[PDB]
């Protein structure tokens, strides 16, 4: 008979580089998945998938472990879908965000984006909410 809130931070910067790489690649950019300030996710996430557009090598960038990155090199944005996979026996067992990978256009400062994601589990089971907790999750 129970919620427990926990915080997502999904975010990314892009800076156009000093001089192009010799495949062309105009800018560098990295994406993230983090928890706020002292929390620890990786006690209830499993992994975060970050999915490439096809143009990029191995595209399926999958994360087990803190950092939760790809740092990348390339010369257009796309739409990133990004899943949080839970160590959770039951549903959900992961979150699909829709991320905006947009770069700075020439002129533009660097990029540096985030988006704050509030994640409620209605009635987990004893031992997820466990996880939740330890993470630092919060019962409303
Ligand atoms: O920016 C790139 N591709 C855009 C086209 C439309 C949106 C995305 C990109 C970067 N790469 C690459 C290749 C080789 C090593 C590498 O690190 C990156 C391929 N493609």
């Amino acid at each position: 008979q129970c919620t427990v809130q926990v915080r997502l931070e999904l975010g990314h910067r892009a800076q156009l580089r000093k001089k192009p790489t010799t495949e062309g690649f105009t800018h560098d950019w990295m994406v993230f998945v983090r928890g706020p300030e002292q929390c620890d996710i990786q006690h209830f996430v499993e992994k975060v998938v970050f999915w490439l557009h096809d143009s990029f090598p191995k595209p399926r960038r999958v994360c087990k472990e803190p950092p939760y990155k790809v740092e990348e090199s390339g010369y257009a944005g796309f739409i990133m879908p990004i899943e949080v996979h839970f160590k959770n026996k039951e549903e959900p067992r992961k979150v699909c965000f829709t991320y905006d990978l947009f770069l700075n256009l020439e002129g533009n400062p660097p990029v540096n984006h985030l988006r704050c994601e509030k994640l409620t589990f209605n009635n987990p089971t004893t031992e997820f909410r466990y996880k939740l907790l330890r993470a630092g999750g919060v019962m409303v």
